[PDB]
């Protein structure tokens, strides 16, 4: 599980969106696995704006924050999952790296701030959702 919290939005994997989340629902895109609802309170996060390969992500299933080089966001065939069929996911960056039940959410993280959350694993690779070309989740 996780979540991003940066102005008046919470950046989630879509497959964990609440009631709440779909009810403020801003925007969603079921080809990213993402999902930005409206909050009451100001987060704190900042969003990365750069076109870095490295960085660090937490995994829950380790409880270890793991340095690590990533791919290009791109289009990446993900196999079927309880959440989607067997499919083109978008805007994926792929990582040599520990992904299991439960490890979603967790973020990674370059010198300029938030890049994106984990959305797939397996076959020892992590793959993130990218956010960093979401301009709008600066503002208004
Ligand atoms: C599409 O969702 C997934 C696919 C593969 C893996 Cl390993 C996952 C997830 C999660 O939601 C999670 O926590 N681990
Ligand atoms: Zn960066």
């Amino acid at each position: 599980s996780g979540a991003i919290y940066v102005g008046n939005y919470r950046v989630v994997n879509r497959h964990l969106a609440t009631h709440n989340d779909w009810a403020n629902l801003v925007w969603e895109d079921s080809s990213r696995d993402l999902l930005v609802s409206s909050t009451t309170a100001q987060g704190c996060d900042t969003i990365a704006r750069c076109d870095c390969q490295t960085g660090v992500y937490y995994c829950s299933s380790r409880r270890k924050h793991y340095p690590v080089s990533f791919s290009k966001p791109s289009l990446i065939f993900v196999e079927a999952s309880e959440y989607y069929p067997a499919r083109y996911q978008s805007h994926l960056m792929l990582a040599v790296g520990h992904s299991e039940p439960g490890d979603c959410g967790g973020i990674l993280r370059c010198q300029h701030g938030v890049v994106g959350i984990v959305s797939t694993g397996g076959n020892g690779l992590v793959g993130f959702a990218d956010v960093r070309d979401l301009l709008w989740l600066d503002e208004e």
